[PDB]
Order: structure tokens, then C-alpha cells, then sequence
């Protein structure tokens, strides 16, 4: 409870499928991560801690959304796009 954000931050990116499948993606695979390694960069602290109110973490899964979020630091996030079959396990 507390809705605010005042700066403009809309970048669309429709067009995406990632043929950029990197050892992190590998390591989410790994950990089964509920969140593509795009999203856990795409998600700030403060919006990421709704998720964990939710769904709990374990130590091994943080430390990976820990050293993803600084690596790939750029906000590339795919938008509502008709779903897609993404190449994973679950």
C-alpha cells in the first residue's frame, strides 16, 4: 500500500525473442527461478520485495538474482507480447 512513481520510465520492447541465452540463463534453469533472468534485472528492490512477500527465496536462488541484476544492468523488458514457448524445463 503506497502507489507513486514520477518518473517517465515507458520503453517499449515488443520485438524480442533471446536467442541471448547466457550462463546465467543456464544457473536460472539450474535454481528454477519463477522469474526470467531479463525480469530480475527489469524488477527494482523496493517492486522485487512484493514478490518475495509471496513466493520465498532460498540463499542459493538470491545470490544468482543478486549477481544477474548487475551484470546485465540495461532495462530491456519484454512487454505483454501474445505469451511465446520459451526454450525451459520448469
Amino acid at each position: 500500500m503506497g502507489h507513486h512513481h514520477h518518473h517517465h520510465s515507458h520503453m517499449k520492447h515488443s520485438s524480442r525473442l533471446e536467442a541471448h541465452l547466457t550462463r546465467d540463463e543456464l544457473r536460472a534453469k539450474a535454481l528454477h527461478i519463477p522469474f526470467p533472468v531479463e525480469k530480475i534485472i527489469n524488477l527494482p528492490v523496493v517492486d522485487f520485495n512484493e514478490m518475495m512477500s509471496k513466493e520465498q527465496f532460498n540463499e542459493a536462488q538470491l545470490a544468482l538474482i543478486r549477481d544477474i541484476r548487475r551484470r546485465g544492468k540495461n532495462k530491456v523488458a519484454a512487454q505483454n507480447c501474445r505469451k511465446r514457448k520459451l526454450e525451459n524445463i520448469v
